[PDB]
């Protein structure tokens, strides 16, 4: 196999998803910092290149009618990433792609819980993207993850699906975001909620003919700054446990992370359209989108009626093995710490990543 970079409308081959229906019958959320502007142009770049039909967009400002929501520039690229990822992911169309902006001008974390919020009071998303997040601790001091946490709640009680990226400072979050600490762990808010999707970041190989070969951990090691590059997973020193869970034996009472996850390599990223240029991104912020836009073909298919996930894919894939693409080699640390890949679930990856088309098989077999 292999690694090169990938058009974000080969993640459906890749991840064996052509057979199934395209996410048209499914709405798609994306939680953003700001403005999307330049992001809807490179959008109209990317369907149109790819000779695919335009987009469905809305945009809404979460917060005050005075907040700031114009364009972050650096954000921009983000939200570049995850559009194209899902809408190729999805098989090039979802019904609508609604941007959640967060206000810029909002006290704290307050603009971006309140885009949250709105995705929930709204309840129009089935599935809805957050490639962001930032060491939880941090969040649990001022509150911010306790607030937060009770919005997703209502979110997965209402059968909507929050898809977060797990981190990109493999098990090193609390350290100034990603500098090496020895046997010091720590993870992402909000990927350590309950409540969300947790999904992290593998290195993906092709073979010549662009099918699927194999998966390893994300890490590219260090960056020129010394700041590690690699797939965020480990447990929450917060939440508790999630009882489906349990499957994973010999792990603390702790919610362990990520779920699941897809391509993170930024050496096998996604070919994005940014500010009219390709670039090739990586990060856990790519393997969310993937996620999100599989998913939501699996909505479409199953008209919108499967609800949060969680449970369902812990019960069925550590009973069906072959529902996923388990990662075994690599690890989310540097110098020789941090967990390492395994049989089955493991911190860098939990169960790897979805084939697509067995898991639609199952779910048409034994709902989900
Ligand atoms: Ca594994």
């Amino acid at each position: 196999g292999t690694a090169k970079g990938h058009n974000p409308t080969e993640f459906p081959t890749i991840y064996d998803a052509s057979s199934a229906p395209t996410a048209a019958n499914t709405t798609v959320g994306i939680i953003t910092i700001g403005g999307v502007s330049q992001t809807l142009q490179d959008l109209q770049q990317f369907t149109s290149a790819n000779g695919l039909a335009s987009v469905n967009t809305q945009t809404i400002q979460t917060g005050s009618s005075n907040g700031d929501y114009s364009d972050d520039q650096q954000g921009q690229g983000e939200w570049d990433l995850d559009s194209q990822s899902i809408v190729g992911s999805a098989g090039g169309a979802v019904q609508q792609l609604l941007f959640y902006m967060a206000d810029q001008s909002a006290s704290g974390n307050t603009g971006l819980t309140q885009a949250f919020n709105q995705a929930v009071s709204d309840n129009v998303a089935k599935v809805i993207n957050v490639s962001l997040g930032w060491c939880e601790a941090d969040a649990n001091a001022d509150g911010t993850l306790q607030a937060e946490d009770r919005i997703f709640a209502t979110a997965a009680a209402q059968g909507q699906t929050f898809s977060v990226s797990s981190g990109d400072e493999g098990v090193y979050e609390c350290n100034n975001r990603g500098y090496p600490d020895g046997s010091t762990y720590s993870v992402s808010w909000p990927a350590s909620s309950p409540n969300v999707i947790a999904v992290g970041g593998t290195t993906l190989y092709t073979t010549s003919a662009g099918a699927y070969s194999n998966e390893t951990v994300w890490n590219e090691g260090l960056d020129s700054n010394g700041k590690l590059w690699a797939t965020g997973g480990g447990y929450s020193v917060y939440e508790s446990k999630p009882s489906w869970q349990s499957v994973v034996s010999g792990t603390p009472g702790r919610r362990l992370l990520p779920d699941i996850s897809f391509d993170a390599a930024q050496g096998t990223g996604a070919l994005i359209y940014n500010y009219g240029q390709l670039q090739q991104i990586g990060g856990t912020s790519l393997a969310s989108p993937i996620f999100v836009g599989l998913w939501a073909r699996l909505q479409s298919a199953n008209s919108n009626s499967l609800g949060f996930p969680a449970a369902s894919f812990y019960s069925a894939i550590s009973s069906t093995p072959s529902l996923v693409h388990d990662v075994k080699s690599g690890n989310n640390g540097y110098g020789g710490y941090g967990y390492n890949a395994g049989t089955g679930w493991d911190y860098p990856t939990g169960w790897g990543s979805l084939d697509i088309a067995k898991l639609s098989a199952y779910i048409r077999s034994n709902g989900f």
